[PDB]
């Protein structure tokens, strides 16, 4: 019945540890004996020496040390010792740990709604911060995932997981199964019914490493958590825990009640400094300041964002009362007790200057990876940035906030920060950008651990540390291609199509052949302007690759080849698509992938045309590929010295993001066994180095991709009755994608052949150019 020596203990009888508060179950003396406040949280000189008083919240009497309850300056104010953030960066080679300490610990630091841009704001405000960020490795910003709220996003840090992965897919979720919802308040949030995936403190305990806890009762000061970070450290060998987290709360709090910008947030940060001030002297005092790694990180940015930009549902549908809207920086609309093709239409370009856009969420971009999960409704809205959505007017209450966040991930104020500090993260190293996904494979790395499976690409983030326990290694192929030669006559051919009529490795397949990572038979397929790896279940190539020169010559397909398909004789009838498939198709026509607009001479036009370079299309989405193919290949081969394009089909029916199975494809062009694609993507590669042109690069590469959503119209753009040069881009934009995301959606395995090291690559598949 009492917290008598127990106070902040690590494992109905009454608790006397870190969340006890919130479950209410703390014994009588709790808040007596392990929250004391007398005399607050620092030395001064006049208490040096002092008798011990077991009411003091820490403590300056000589036996401090041996009980690991000094206050954080109490070697600074009574020994003469410096603050930490008053010496000099000096390099950590090697962990400096008591004996007995097995492997460094690691303290994860989070700060709620910490923009990326506010590092900007120095040593001034945030000594201790720039010191971190100066003397370890930092990226410019890291992204966090979409929603762009707390819950999810520090549950991605602690598993690696998309929220659709770890189910924790909003601040607020309503689970079908379960008949429940999930909020910031009440008690459902406690249930362990809504976690999956497996995040870092129980990676840990599995695999015999002690954690402390990761959730602090909001009644904690932050001067007590610290203490007890630090106090935990002073534990015997076998009770330790070698990682521990820190949360708070700011600057999010006041960057929704002031927005991000306001001279009122300079004190937040002075104030989270000054915390990160007393771990780092608490843990220079324990002589653990060269011991400890020390992640300093973000879930989120924050937005400039008022109660009076605000779109209101009741605008749009007729009747709101059969909706519930979870509203705010983003929408999710599901039935009350109503149906959704009236919803999406009701919603879609109504208003000129509308500032949200409806996506069934099988179409929101696939960068997002926000649709393969219960919890989340069909029916979804993407609210521009600055906005909120809301069912009615009177839902706006007055503004009460001036920030928020939530939005799209791709979104600048969404950034947020990531500093590591410590014996394993490299020395004053700047890293570039990269997704909070990654983290937790680093954690795992930093504490000796196998992560558990997630999203991360482990290997990706190597360039951190000084040290690496973890050496990726390239998957193998699972099928060889075939190189067919000619084996069938013209007159072999029963298609229904009509037409008026061995350096391509060297130049067009620049990094190596894709592997494909799943059992199929496939033809690798030579021409003069490109080369494909042709699939023979599916019908068309999986991969079609070809570089266009800075100096190539766009040109039209002229009049006689306008519905020319010609029969490829390397590739039997039986594993060919047929014309007649198309004819019949009355919603459905077809496209190229090779551009018959940048063959190089007209004679080589013709290979453009073959059965085996085109794919199912509907002529909504021909309107966006041509103008991709006609107009934007060349403007990229232009502007960047030349690029590879390695494009192809992704078919996502089930919308988790891995390629489908013939058994998963839905749809196929009528009467026929050619499968309809979901999305068609590209990845264009040009040299880091733009003086040199992208077939003879000796360096670094420069990729941007995407996955464009094979759609039968066009709503997505509302600007699409315009000339495609108003639109079509932004449309591109919006669905740009990783590398890693096509892999994950093809099975294939790019850049096998460079001269980069795998780790270096495989940061490359992780970039996502984002237009911002
Ligand atoms: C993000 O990472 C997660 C975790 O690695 C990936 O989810 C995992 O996906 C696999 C493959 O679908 C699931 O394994 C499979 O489970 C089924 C059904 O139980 C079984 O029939 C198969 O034999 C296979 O083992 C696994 O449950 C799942 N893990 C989760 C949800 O935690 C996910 O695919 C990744 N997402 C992306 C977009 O890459
Ligand atoms: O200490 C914690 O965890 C630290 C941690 C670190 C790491 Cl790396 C991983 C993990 Cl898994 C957890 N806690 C997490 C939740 N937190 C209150 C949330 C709630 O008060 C809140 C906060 C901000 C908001 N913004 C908003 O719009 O609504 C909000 C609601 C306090 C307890
Ligand atoms: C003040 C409030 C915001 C604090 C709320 C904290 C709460 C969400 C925490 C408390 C306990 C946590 C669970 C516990 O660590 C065990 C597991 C096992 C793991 O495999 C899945 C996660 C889960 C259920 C934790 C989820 C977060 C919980 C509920
Ligand atoms: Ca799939
Ligand atoms: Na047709
Ligand atoms: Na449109
Ligand atoms: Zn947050
Ligand atoms: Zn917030």
């Amino acid at each position: 019945g009492s917290c008598k020596g127990r106070c902040f203990e690590l494992q109905p009888d009454c608790r006397c540890d870190n969340l006890c508060k919130s479950y209410s179950s703390c014994c009588h003396d709790f808040d007596e004996l392990c929250l004391k406040t007398a005399r607050g949280w620092e030395c001064t000189k006049d208490r040096c020496g002092e008798v011990r008083n077991e009411e003091n919240a820490c403590h300056c009497s000589e036996d401090c040390l041996s009980r690991g309850d000094c206050c954080t300056n109490y070697q600074v104010v009574c020994k003469g010792e410096s603050h930490w953030v008053d010496d000099d960066c000096e390099e950590i080679k090697v962990p400096e740990c008591p004996a007995g300490f097995v492997r460094p610990p690691l303290i994860i630091f989070s700060v709620d709604g910490f923009r990326a841009s506010y590092m900007k704001k120095g040593s001034k405000v945030m000594p201790n911060i720039e010191k971190l960020r100066s003397c370890g490795t930092h990226a410019p910003y890291m992204r966090p995932v979409y929603p762009t709220k707390t819950f999810p996003n520090l549950y991605t840090l602690a598993t690696g997981l998309y929220p659709e992965s770890h189910g924790i897919v909003g601040n607020s979720m309503y689970d079908p199964v379960f008949d429940a919802s999930f909020h910031l308040r009440g008690r459902e949030k406690f249930n362990h019914r809504w976690w999956g995936g497996q995040p870092l403190w129980i990676t840990a305990t599995k695999q015999g490493v002690r954690a402390g806890t990761f959730f602090w009762s909001v009644s904690i000061p932050h001067e007590r958590r610290i203490l007890t970070i630090l106090q935990w450290l002073s534990l015997p060998d076998n009770e330790r825990p070698s990682v521990y987290a820190f949360y708070s709360e700011q600057p999010d709090f006041s960057g929704h009640k002031y927005g991000p910008f306001g001279p009122e947030m300079t004190n937040p940060l002075r104030e989270i400094d000054k915390t990160v001030g007393q771990l780092m002297d608490g843990l220079k005092q324990l002589r653990l300041h060269r011991c400890v790694n020390v992640i300093f990180v973000g879930d989120h940015g924050m937005e400039d964002v008022t109660c009076d930009r605000t779109e209101f549902l009741s605008n749009y549908l007729t009747n709101v009362d059969d909706i519930t809207l979870v509203p705010g920086t983003l929408g999710r609309i599901r039935a009350k007790s109503y149906d959704p093709k009236t919803i999406i239409a009701a919603l879609t370009c109504k208003k000129p200057d509308q500032h949200f856009k409806p996506y069934m969420k099988q179409h929101l971009p696939k960068r997002l990876h926000y649709a393969n999960n219960r919890r989340i409704e069909d029916i979804h809205l993407l609210v521009d940035r600055r906005w909120h959505v809301a069912r009615k007017p009177l839902d706006v209450y007055k503004c009460f906030f001036q920030g928020d966040h939530g939005f799209d991930n791709k979104v600048n104020s969404m950034q947020t920060v990531f500093v590591g500090y410590g014996p394993t993260f490299k020395y004053r190293t700047k890293v570039p950008p990269f997704e909070n996904i990654e983290l937790y494979n680093v954690m795992c790395d930093l504490l000796g651990l196998k992560p558990a499976p997630n999203n991360g690409t482990h290997g990706s983030l190597n360039h951190l540390l000084r040290t690496n326990t973890f050496r990726p290694t390239m998957p193998d192929e699972v099928s060889r291609p075939n190189y067919p030669g000619i084996m069938y006559l013209q007159s072999e051919f029963d298609l229904g199509c009509t037409c008026d009529d061995g350096s391509t490795k060297e130049r067009h397949l620049l990094y190596g052949r894709p592997a494909v990572l799943y059992r199929t038979s496939y033809d690798i397929l030579y021409h003069t302007d490109f080369e494909s790896g042709y699939s023979e279940i599916f019908l068309m190539p999986l991969w079609t690759s070809y570089t266009i020169s800075k100096q190539a010559e766009v040109s039209s397909i002229p009049e006689h080849l306008t519905n020319c398909v010609r029969p490829d004789v390397r590739v039997s009838p039986g594993f060919s698509q047929n014309c007649l498939a198309y004819k019949n198709d009355k919603q459905m026509s077809y496209g190229f992938l090779f551009p018959p607009y940048l063959s190089s001479s007209p004679e080589a036009k013709y290979d453009a045309f073959l059965v085996t370079n085109m794919v199912p299309m509907y002529p909504a989405f021909k309107r966006v590929w041509a103008y991709f193919q006609r107009v934007l290949v060349k403007k990229y081969a232009s502007e960047r010295n030349g690029v590879n394009v390695i494009s192809g089909p992704i078919f996502d029916y089930n919308y988790d993001g891995l390629r489908d199975t013939e058994d998963e494809i839905k749809q196929y062009v009528e009467g026929s066994s050619i499968p309809v694609p979901t999305h068609y993507y590209s990845i264009i590669t040009s040299c880091l180095d733009f003086t040199q042109p992208a077939d003879k690069c000796d360096g670094p590469l420069s990729v941007s991709s995407f996955i464009l959503p094979h759609r039968p119209d066009n709503d997505e753009s509302c600007a699409s009755s315009e000339d495609e040069s108003k639109w079509v881009e932004e449309l591109m934009k919006m669905h740009t994608a990783r590398v890693r995301d096509i892999e994950h959606l093809t099975g294939l395995d790019f850049y096998r052949k460079t001269s980069r090291s795998y780790s270096e690559i495989l940061t490359l598949k992780t970039y996502l150019h984002t237009y911002e």
